[PDB]
């Protein structure tokens, strides 16, 4: 009975709603709030446990960005903090591997990282690895044959269809094969041994067509695009489809969640958010 957990956000202002779907029944459960209202954020589990990273907060008082690690646990509704990161990093991406999460990119003011560190729960520390050969902010990070993936974002001028591959036994990164359209604030993720990246931003526009990266072939190609255009969406794998969660298309913050699956190639809606948001935080467990 694992669930999809979804953290923070952006309407008007920076949210607090932590909230769990169950995709069986079709429930929203409400629980504990966070702490401090985020936007930007990632979020990833480990262990059972829910992981809120990064992010920003915007309120009408000011804007200030989060270097902060909190951690959720589903058996007491608690947050409990964690150590902090080396650097605020809005606009976050994250991924896990051993049980280590891995923080990408990211903004902290007029600063656009291209610095990555990792996390380890077991002795609650933070340390550096080797640096993207990129600066990314708004970047998707998906994590395939045991390589961390940094895909799409912003570098502080252009926005990027550009992709690159960690190597945690090596520690280096590596320029991949470009996706076909330029993508910022994408929704990426892993399913069947495949990077997915639906929506996001390309400069102009935002976007509701989503492309699938191929490891042997090493080639993106499209799949079914959504039904409505999105950046800044939540996404996970739930029993092999993928879920998107609310977003922005430039005018409405979307309450929508729609679901693909692999094998009829279609996207569908299966629920509402209890109310629109973008820039959240998802992980199931
Ligand atoms: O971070 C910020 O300074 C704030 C500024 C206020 C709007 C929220 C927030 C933001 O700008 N976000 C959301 C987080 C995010 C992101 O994070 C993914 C990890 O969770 C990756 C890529 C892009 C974005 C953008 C998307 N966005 C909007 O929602 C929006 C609304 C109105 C005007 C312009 C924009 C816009 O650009």
């Amino acid at each position: 009975g694992r669930l999809i957990y979804t953290a923070g956000g952006y309407f008007r202002q920076s949210l607090s709603y932590l909230e769990a779907y169950n995709p069986s029944d079709g429930t929203w459960l409400r629980l504990a709030d966070l702490q401090v209202p985020r936007s930007g954020l990632a979020g990833c589990v480990v262990g059972g446990l829910l992981y809120a990273v990064g992010g920003r907060n915007n309120s009408p008082d000011g804007n200030t960005d989060s270097s902060a690690l909190d951690c959720y646990n589903p058996m007491t509704n608690q947050w409990s903090p964690c150590a902090p990161m080396s650097v605020p990093r809005n606009r976050i991406g994250v991924g896990v591997i051993d049980g280590h999460i891995y923080a990408v990119g990211g903004s902290h003011g007029c600063i656009h990282h291209n610095s990555v560190e990792r996390y380890e729960p077991e002795r609650d520390e933070w340390h550096l690895v080797a640096p993207m050969l990129t600066r990314r902010i708004g970047v998707g990070v998906a994590v395939l044959n045991r390589l961390l993936y940094a895909v799409g974002g912003f570098d502080g001028t252009n926005r990027l269809n550009s992709a690159e591959c960690y190597y945690p036994e090596r520690n280096e990164w590596r320029m991949i094969t470009a996706m076909n359209t330029i993508r910022s604030g994408a929704g990426v993720c892993v399913l069947h041994n495949c990077i997915y990246a639906a929506g996001g931003y390309d400069g102009q526009d935002q976007l509701n067509s989503v492309e699938r990266y191929d490891v042997a072939t090493a080639t993106w190609t499209f799949v079914a695009p959504m039904k409505h255009r999105r950046s800044a969406l939540g996404i996970t794998v739930h029993q092999g489809r993928i879920y998107v969660l609310g977003g922005y298309d430039g005018h409405t913050f979307l309450d929508s969640v729609e679901c693909y699956d692999p094998d009829t190639d279609t996207w569908s809606e299966v629920t509402r958010m209890t109310s629109g948001r973008s820039g959240v935080g998802v992980a199931v467990t």
